[PDB]
């Protein structure tokens, strides 16, 4: 009742005829999904760039917060790797990566009310919450087109990780608020550095 | 087409204004979900307590089944850790843990028909099947409110583990039924002990 | 508000009364799901057998492609293990394994247009794409009956792996097409062998 | 004849009065130089992005050149690190990093005349020669304003490295031209991969 060689005729002729310009791998991988992944690639790639700008801010000699600087360089590396994993899945499924423009990020993060430390961490948290929702939207599209493979990929990977990321950033914010400017920031900068 | 600093304004003002009495992390985390997790926390916590009672029963000198006793102490530790993981996710997502009352468990497990061993294992199995359904219900709520992160968390963790747990308990029951009272129980108590 | 010993009465009487002819473990595990797993078992088992036939083809002294032969023996072992994992889940959930007939596979793979190497790899790819869809269908049934445990099992395991498998086979095809017959096939046979 | 405490009065009052909004480190570091470094940062950052696009192209299942893909991912990491070193020098000297927009890179690299391999390597070489001149221009500005520290930094670092890079890319091009399409590309893809 299972005749593999009759059943595979469809796929077989598809494969044997395909031009070298077509992905051979693509199976039930919707254009909208393909496009949503490119979108999310661009989102991670943008956030990586923003994080890199934050790094340069804390690297400034008069800011003197090299722990925060290290933290942001790493966050930048990490977000760029998030983009890379998405690209990897894209070509894994037969989709094609489209890389989009990156806008110039903000470079200035002085803030008299909150202090640049706390402000930057509040900005970061806010960005992470935003990306959590972006990730949620990405799986929604995946779910819409009933691509269970892509759902599993998104939710077990980035989505799940983003949860941890958000909580971690919430705590930093809570800490900066608790200890206040001056010594508190210096201490937290020390902590952020050994990580 | 992606302007992070315009797009983050919503999240940013939310974060910057929040009082220290609000979770900073909570994002699309429904009260009903938050409440269902507390419920399931209480269910694991209750089952841990019941398992602890079973342990004390088999610890009684005249019962003389220290392997079963060890087995139940471990099951009790394990269920309490299940509760702990749920609590961890709760505060991870910005939800708040509510711990509920624990009813006094049954302490007596003598049974003339089946023997206390077999009976206890049938009770345990029954409890595990029950909890499998509770877990199923927990993900249903998660699914209802389209919280893919929580679904992934529930199904890849406890739900999936509960499947293994149920099968493992089914086998014990099958074994006790096979070997019958006396030597069979003593042998299985030995097995349960080295685990 | 949680009385475990009242709530477990249903499950308890079910368990205590069950005959030794009934699975004790089965919980909300639909017959259609049980049957779909048997189907997918048969599909992996068939593909394993086909792969074994491919192996014997490349083992022929006049074909002289022992790397391709090794590759197919391994693919055959691997697909049979896929069947075994499905069987394992089946009895894990209380379902019963039904093993179905295996049709005689094709033994001949000479092909003048493409060459047997490329042809076999195109056949393999086609089979893998086919199985990707079969796997997709399997989770659809799981999803239909709202068995989140089985969904998680299917998508995190075989489904997700099948994605990698398809891409890997696409690349082989691309390579054979690139290097053409003769030395190209000999080189790829060498590569396939050290894997 | 050297009275440090009289001679340092200038620098001392400068330092003691400076607001926390000024770099404390900046010394004879011309705006034009500061701006040229930002420019060159953007150039490395752009080339990193382009290299990342090349990577995704060779990652496509139907292209099947994972060695070239690896090569470009690494080149992309490396160029981004070049940007990072420039940023590091910028804040080292008291200058401020300005990150600029990144244009969408080309994603398509099929080429019927030369083959995508050779074409991509010719593109890469061309890009590297271009960047060699950009680097030359960067030191010219440094030289113009007689900033010997920045000259030394530029010429001993990136400039000197870019020389090696250009020669290395010339050789790849020479090799692809020598071996031609098919097996030659497959062999070179193997070489590019183990690097
Ligand atoms: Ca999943
Ligand atoms: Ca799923
Ligand atoms: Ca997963
Ligand atoms: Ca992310
Ligand atoms: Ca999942
Ligand atoms: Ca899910
Ligand atoms: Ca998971
Ligand atoms: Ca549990
Ligand atoms: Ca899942
Ligand atoms: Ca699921
Ligand atoms: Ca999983
Ligand atoms: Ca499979
Ligand atoms: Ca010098
Ligand atoms: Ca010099
Ligand atoms: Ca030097
Ligand atoms: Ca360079």
């Amino acid at each position: 009742v299972f005749q593999p060689f009759s059943e595979v005729q469809g796929e077989l002729s598809t494969v044997t005829q395909a031009p070298v310009t077509d992905s051979y791998a693509r199976v039930e991988y919707h254009i909208e999904c393909e496009a949503a992944i490119n979108e999310q690639i661009n989102i991670e790639y943008t956030i990586s760039y923003v994080y890199h700008a934050l790094h340069s801010y804390f690297a400034r000699d008069n800011v003197g917060l090299p722990g925060f600087a290290k933290f942001f360089k790493e966050a930048s590396d990490e977000e760029r790797e998030h983009a890379h994993m998405l690209m990897d899945y894209q070509t894994k499924r037969g989709g094609r990566v489209e890389l989009k423009p990156l806008a110039a990020p903000e470079m200035e993060f002085a803030n008299d009310d909150k202090g640049e430390a706390l402000y930057a961490m509040e900005l970061a948290l806010s960005l992470e919450k935003l990306n959590f929702q972006k990730l949620q939207a990405l799986q929604a599209i995946a779910d819409k087109h009933k691509d269970a493979a892509l759902c599993d990929f998104v939710e077990g990977g980035l989505l799940s990780e983003q949860v941890d990321a958000v909580k971690e950033h919430a705590v930093y914010v809570s800490q900066l608020r608790r200890v206040g400017k001056g010594v508190g920031v210096y201490l937290l900068d020390q902590e952020l550095g050994e990580e």
